[PDB]
């Protein structure tokens, strides 16, 4: 509907697949080459359906900081025959606050879905799931349950991942440059 949705809309077009765990159906994001990103309670092991058709995976590391607390992003290698596009130069390199973010979702549950999520809170500290987790954004706005991965943006930047909501707020990992050197 405007300039916010169009930055979104060619993420969604390019840079995300439909991973299936044993825990879910996510919206995946792919970030460069074979690599891409899900929340951690996604429980990603040896073998993830992407689009439906069973794809190895080559490694999965679950982010911690240096306090060794949960960061709830899992960065995947596929064993895909196709890269995605090089998005790392629109990752933020530090945490921020963000105004105007819009929440996009690409599931069978939920297709081509997108949410103006409006200011978005660099809020740091959750109990997510009865896990601390750090580096969390806070929107005002009623997510549910089939929104996790899904990608938050601004124009011009990718800004985190869908991790849980509280009923009236939702939460969202960061993503930063330095996790993709």
């Amino acid at each position: 509907m405007g300039p916010g949705f169009d930055f979104a809309q060619a993420i969604m077009k390019k840079n995300t697949v439909i991973a299936r765990t044993e825990k879910g159906e996510f919206t995946m994001l792919g970030v460069y080459d074979r690599v891409a990103v899900i929340p951690t309670h996604a429980s990603v092991g040896e073998i993830i359906y992407i689009n439906d058709v069973e794809t190895r995976v080559l490694d999965a590391c679950a982010l911690r900081d240096l306090t060794d607390t949960n960061l709830e992003i899992t960065i995947v290698k596929l064993d895909r025959n196709q890269k995605f596009r090089d998005i790392r130069h629109f990752l933020p390199r530090c945490e921020d606050d963000y105004n105007d973010a819009v929440l996009s979702v690409h599931t069978s549950k939920f297709p081509n879905m997108y949410i103006p999520v409006g200011q978005v809170t660099n809020y740091g500290f959750l109990n997510l799931g009865g896990t601390p987790t750090h580096r969390i954004l806070m929107y005002n706005f009623p997510t549910r349950a089939g929104q996790c991965g899904g990608v938050v943006t601004t124009t011009g930047k990718v800004i985190g991942i869908h991790v849980g909501g509280n009923g009236a707020q939702g939460f969202a990992a960061m993503l930063l440059h330095s996790y993709f050197t």
